[PDB]
């Protein structure tokens, strides 16, 4: 009734329209992987596509049922088939139809490769008259039939009754095009060492020798996080809940340190209007640690809201407040008119707009001495001498607003909450120490760190050791294995047996990595007993050592060679 069947090598369709002839194309798409459990037939999940391939039944399978839940929900689709051919419809539908509510005809084996991507439905089909008992044997490419926009989300389907529903994954194929525009054969670039070299050479035949191929890398296992212990201070309420902040000329420089700052509380405090900033992207703030967080304050009239930014000098934002060009902070601001503005003016709401020269950024001057610019010693206003003063008068645009510019700098004190996970060590594991990211195998160090320096660098200027900021212990950041693999073949015309060579690894490390499934090359070679040899360039899998000494046929390295010799098997010997 339902058996796993893993003997299909079919389901190759035309990727596109453009004509080709007598070429070997290489393309990647969602193809059905060779030798995958399909079914041998309820509702089924629609991951990315299927390969409904029912054999002859004199048209009793009829159509299909699609949709997102198929039970009185978002619209569905039908693939009803009859003598007139397709009569497909798309609407909500209900229990069969009986209360359908809420399109054209297109004139043995019954293959389909239904695929729904980018709001388009694809019904590739091919009616192959295969009668011989060897049903799985043979090759037949599929031709597109109709593509129509459906727009609806599909994640399940039901047959409307020998079914062979399969599943689709993203893979890479090397297609063969005929002289008269057809496809004769194809090869999957994931199975065995053999059907990977034939993809890099872009040919269906290979000659004897070694062919360099892609790299191998040991994947990690889990992830850990380490943050400073706890403070629970987050004193952001003092700044943001003050009646009057300051003037533009005289402004606070509040310092914030030793707190577990939460940045999610600011979003509901007022009507923000300029919550944008540089250096660090917003909504990613609550994941990393800082060093010198500060906070300013202004009651700027509102015409210079765009003037508060790196640059944008406008003769008003150059004597009062100036930001550096490489300003790594945020310019959080909001709107306030109910309590700030008033029909009259304010004494301290002024700006010195008549100073001789602009300031270096991050500087403030309070001196109230009258400016002197006359030739003779001046006594008051009227000559070039004049004490700058404005005393701006608000009038309920022109409504004064509030600006709470921060200042970041990146020994860390201020950073957000994050769960802590106990150390594991001695495994290829991700890590997060305060603020950083990497991958390696942590272990107990043996260095002589002095009690003021945390990190540890190297000649190449790479991180080497980081102190744990909960136990005050030093560790190592050594990464784990990666390299390259080379495939040995004796020629397609002779045999189909290969060997592999993981370059430059003491491969007891990879032998255990096979069992726990950490390798990147998902394909595996038959690693039986008396079948692994440790060379000076790595280890050879699939060849057995021999005490004899012949002439070299395929040069390996370090003084050994591999040749195909007669039962027949690949052997590895020493040059002579
Ligand atoms: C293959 O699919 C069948 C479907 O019946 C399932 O039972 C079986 O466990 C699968 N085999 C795998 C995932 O190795
Ligand atoms: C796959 O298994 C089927 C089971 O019916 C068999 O007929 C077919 O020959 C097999 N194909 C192989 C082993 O390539
Ligand atoms: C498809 O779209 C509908 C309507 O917006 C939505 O409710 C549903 O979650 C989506 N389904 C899937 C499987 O993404
Ligand atoms: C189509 O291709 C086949 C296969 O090679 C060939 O025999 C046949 O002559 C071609 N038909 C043409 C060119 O009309
Ligand atoms: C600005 O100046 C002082 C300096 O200590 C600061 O503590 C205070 O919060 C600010 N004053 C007002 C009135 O906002
Ligand atoms: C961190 O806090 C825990 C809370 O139980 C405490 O036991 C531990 O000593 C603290 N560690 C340091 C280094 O202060
Ligand atoms: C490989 O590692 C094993 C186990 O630690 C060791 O006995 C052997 O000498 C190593 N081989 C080489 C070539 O370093």
């Amino acid at each position: 009734t339902t058996q796993s069947y893993t003997n299909f090598t079919r389901g190759v369709y035309y990727p596109d329209k453009v004509f080709r002839s007598s070429v070997l194309h290489l393309t990647q798409d969602l193809f059905l992987p060779f030798f995958s459990n399909v079914t041998w037939f309820p509702v089924l999940p629609f991951n990315d596509g299927v390969y409904f391939a029912s054999t002859e039944k004199s048209n009793i399978i009829r159509g299909w049922i699609f949709g997102t839940t198929l039970d009185s929900k978002t619209q569905s689709l039908l693939i009803v088939n009859n003598a007139t051919n397709f009569v497909i419809k798309v609407c909500e539908f209900q229990f069969c139809y009986s209360s359908a509510n809420n399109e054209y005809v297109s004139q043995n084996l019954r293959e389909f490769v239904f695929k729904n991507i980018d709001g388009y439905f694809k019904i590739y089909s091919k009616h192959t008259p295969i009668i011989q008992r060897d049903f799985p044997q043979g090759f037949s490419a599929l031709e597109p039939l109709v593509d129509l926009p459906i727009g609806i989300n599909i994640t399940r389907f039901q047959t409307l009754l020998d079914y062979y529903v399969g599943y689709l994954q993203p893979r890479t194929f090397l297609l063969k095009y005929n002289e008269n525009g057809t496809i004769t054969d194809a090869v999957d670039c994931a199975l065995d060492p053999l059907s990977e070299t034939k993809c890099t050479l872009k040919s269906f035949t290979v000659e004897k020798g070694i062919y360099q191929t892609s790299n191998f890398r040991v994947q990690p296992t889990e992830s850990i996080v380490r943050f400073p212990n706890v403070t629970n201070l987050c004193p952001f309420h003092e700044v943001f809940n003050a009646t009057r902040f300051a003037s533009v000329y005289a402004w606070n420089r509040t310092r914030i340190s030793n707190c577990v700052a939460d940045y999610s509380v600011l979003y509901n405090f007022a009507s923000f209007s300029t919550f944008k900033c540089y250096g660090v992207s917003p909504t990613k703030l609550n994941d990393l640690c800082f060093t010198n967080v500060y906070a300013d304050s202004f009651v700027i009239k509102g015409n210079e809201v765009s003037q508060i930014a790196p640059g944008q000098t406008g003769n008003i934002a150059d004597y009062n407040y100036k930001l550096p060009d490489d300003f790594t902070g945020c310019v959080i601001a909001w709107n306030s008119n109910k309590l700030d503005s008033k029909h009259s003016g304010n004494y301290d709401y002024w700006y010195r707009s008549l100073r001789k020269s602009k300031l270096k950024p991050f500087e403030r001057d309070i001196s109230t001495e009258i400016y002197q610019a006359g030739n003779k010693p001046c006594k008051g206003k009227g000559p070039n001498c004049y004490f700058p003063l404005e005393s701006y008068g608000f009038r309920p645009g022109h409504q004064p607003y509030r600006v709470v510019v921060l200042s970041f700098e990146l020994p860390a004190t201020v950073c957000g909450p994050k769960k802590s996970t106990n150390l594991v060590k001695n495994k290829c594991v991700n890590f997060n120490f305060n603020g950083l990211t990497g991958t390696g195998v942590l272990t107990k160090s043996n260095k002589k760190f002095l009690p003021f320096q945390q990190f540890g660098r190297d000649i190449v200027d790479t991180t080497d050791a980081v102190r744990d900021p909960q136990t005050l212990e030093i560790l190592d950041i050594t990464p784990c294995s990666f390299g390259g693999v080379s495939v040995i073949t004796p020629g397609t015309n002779t045999s189909n047996q290969v060997a592999v060579l993981y370059q430059g690894v003491n491969c007891t490390e990879v032998s255990v990595a096979i069992h726990a499934d950490q390798l990147t090359p998902t394909w595996r070679v038959y690693s039986t007993g008396s079948n692994v040899f440790q060379t000076r360039a790595g280890c050879l899998i699939g060849a057995e050592y021999v005490n004899n000494s012949y002439e070299c046929d395929i040069p390996i390295g370090a003084g050994v060679c591999a040749s195909y010799q007669t039962s027949q098997s690949i052997i590895a010997y020493t040059m002579s």
